Formats: structure tokens, sequence, C-alpha cells
């Protein structure tokens, strides 16, 4: 499990919670309980995310949903779409309810889409 | 080619030189030149670096040694080692000539070396 392992290793790193998802669903949860997000439904803003193409932080996100319909009481949060010719094919997302994430995290996100693609 | 393929995802997300090597010499380069680096050995900083297993970050290195011997001005460097089983097998180095090295390149070497792990 490709996705799993990175999402793993972006957690013992950044010690964050880790979401990667392909276009429909969450594929890998690290740091997180795997009840809660894996083969969940993506968010509204998810897939705009990932339509967009370009990567998304929030610093004070306040709540958000990342499974659909489900609004998350939520500190921050950074999304990478990942993209392969030009075409969106999931994202990977990580989250904290207590910490700010930064640029650490937003360009992790990146990197992470950037390889996984 | 695994560590060609990170090192690339790397440059393109950060765009700094980045390096990785195995226990001798530099088996993936991105950013710079395959020619200053590709199959060269590892500086004795690299190998100290890699035995104390801990990450490194210099923000004003001034001159730094990435192959044994080679005095090259720098900037500013972050080196990951790589360990696995608690064996160091390699390391991810981000480096500039002209830029500072911060905390995003520092965790990004963490976890290129732990994913790579």
């Amino acid at each position: 499990d490709f996705a799993k392992e990175y999402a793993d290793a972006l957690y013992d790193s950044l010690g964050h919670s880790v979401l990667i998802c392909d276009r429909d669903v969450y594929i890998a949860v690290s740091g997180s309980s795997k009840k809660d997000y894996l083969n969940k439904s993506i968010s509204e803003m998810l897939e705009r995310t990932m339509d967009q193409r370009s990567s998304v932080l929030e610093s004070d996100a306040k709540s958000v949903q990342l499974v659909n319909g489900i609004d998350e009481d939520m500190n921050s949060y950074t999304v990478g779409p990942i993209v392969a010719n030009g075409d969106p094919i999931g994202a990977v997302v990580i989250f904290s309810k207590d910490q700010t994430m930064g640029e650490v995290e937003h360009k992790a996100v990146e990197t992470a889409a950037g390889f996984l693609a």
C-alpha cells in the first residue's frame, strides 16, 4: 500500500493527521482513526480543491468538512491535489484540531502529491 | 528509479537542489548537474551525519563538503539520514547556494528519509 506508506511517513515526521484520497474516498489514514475516514466519501471542499488543482492552506479553519456533509471542528488544514497528466486523481490532506498548519505541512502535501502523481 | 522519483518531486515542489545517497555515493540528483554529484563519494560530513542518525539543518553554512574533500560555497543545507531497522542506509540532502533552508526543507528531508527507509 503505497499511499499508506507515505501517509505513515508524513505522520511519523510531522505528527499531524494525514489523509490521502482518490477521486472518491479516503484510501489512506495516518494519525487519525481509520474508522473516522477510511472509505468515507470526500467532501465537496476536497472535490473543488482537486478540480482547482492548486494546493490550499487554511491556518484558521474553525470548521471543515473532510468527509462530505460532516462538519468537523478544525484548527487548520492543508490540501495538495494529486494531478497526473493534467487530471486530478486524488489529494493529500494534513490537518490538526489543535495545531496550526504552516508552510512545512503545505509544502509537504505538495511534495507528497507530486511524488504520488 | 525510486530515489530519483522522490528527488524530482522534492525539486519540483521546493525548488532546491536535492541529493540522495546510499552508504557510499550519490544515487539521485535533482536540480543540480548529475555530473557534479551522481556516483560521487559522499563527504565525511555526510558519513558522520548518517552515523549520528539525527537530521541536521545548517542555515548559514558558508561552505560545505557534499562530495568528500570538495569544499563548496553553500548558503545552507539540510540532511535527513535514511535509517532502516536502526541502520543508516543513506541520506536525503537539500541545499542551496543562495537561499536559506528552513523547517520546510528540514522536515522534507526527514519525511523523505522516513518514506525511503
